[PDB]
């Protein structure tokens, strides 16, 4: 007879058998329960880059609420973005963050999450009018996602008061 | 002495003891962590059925974002819905989907979830004005939920640009 | 040789080794999966207290959707709130709830969650105009959170139709 062996996330050390727990995901308070890691509200500025229908950049003030392995993004723009077409792509690369939090892992999506486009709420003012769209993002790599949204009209224009609301599973 | 026996989700095969993991819920990367299953953004059309305060139907364009065991619904209507009263019930039965994704399990709520009404965001235009409500749905069975919302006024009318935003735990 | 010992959330009773599961977080259906606890939609009234930029109180009609260890709050006000400044703090203490649900644990945030400010969506009408803000709350203790939001203008005024939308991890 072979004895008993323990496969991850089960482990054994000095006769004690344990469940190894990601504290951002789970903990025990006797029974197996939700995360024990402290939540963070991160505040930083993110320079987004127009990558299609714009060669412009725009500063976003970002509040990243990290709770368990959910990071929720609340972004607001200062400035006008120059658009050239009826659709624009705005790229969000982790290198274009100033500040940059130490828990950078809270801004990288899981491999599971990265596999699909995800919903992004977009609003902005163009020609004094408030536009609002159900847009979509997709990660191109683990550090970079691009959102795609309508500009409100055609040709060259300036969109202002850009808000972005979305979230990722990390 | 009886020995040791392992209760689900613990299991033993050839001396190796494991935690069986639903990959839509959890995985191990050494420690027990969040889901490893790939996210999906599903796109299909859903014919909703007025079931009270309407005998009409309306085509919805649905984006179902499946991430872990969360499915988030973003629906937008093409067409007018005929209403007859100040409140309407709109039924969403899985059989009235065209396309219909192969991972249909992503559109069935958990028994836990099904036990309560859940929040649904509803908006639409009636008489040129944009209405918006915090509405509620409830599953009648595991395949069928009905949302209940105000129509914006009284008697016969046509509501347009119907949006529905909600999510289910599957 | 010492034998094998089982650390929480693993446990052993009469030779049977188990994973103890918080049913609000997890269950087994063979593999380890999401919560099995029934969801609740709670409905109660909550008297909020102006604690800075107001010495007033305001009745909120609250719908608390409890699903797993997520509680989502949908609040709507009846009445005017008297404000005195350009920013207001509104306190939500569990003692000021009437009704008060028996599953009060669904309205206490986790120690993890409590550690950070969290996003709160606020809207209201002032001077006939509809204001809307991305606001923030923070728990001062496990029973009491305070939201902080702009009033829409300055000096004494009355804000009406106050809505509050937020959620907590419990």
């Amino acid at each position: 007879s072979h004895g008993l062996s323990f496969s991850p996330p089960l482990s054994v050390a000095d006769g004690v058998v344990s469940l190894d727990m990601d504290p951002y995901f789970c903990s025990q308070r006797v029974s197996l329960t939700s995360y024990s890691a402290e939540a963070q509200l991160m505040q930083f500025r993110w320079m987004a880059r127009g990558t299609n229908g714009s060669s412009d950049t725009i500063d976003m003030t970002v509040n990243a609420h990290c709770h368990g392995r959910r990071t929720d993004y609340m972004m607001s723009s200062t400035g006008n973005l120059t658009v050239t077409s009826n659709v624009v792509l705005l790229t969000f690369d982790l290198s274009d963050i100033t500040h940059i939090p130490s828990d950078l892992a809270r801004l990288v999506p899981s491999a599971g999450f990265q596999a699909a486009s995800f919903p992004v709420d977009v609003s902005f003012t163009r020609d004094s009018a408030t536009h609002a769209y159900q847009a979509y993002g997709v990660y191109s790599s683990s550090r970079v996602f691009t959102i795609t949204f309508p500009t409100g009209g055609d040709g060259t224009a300036n969109i202002r008061s850009l808000t972005v609301r979305t979230g990722i599973d990390t």
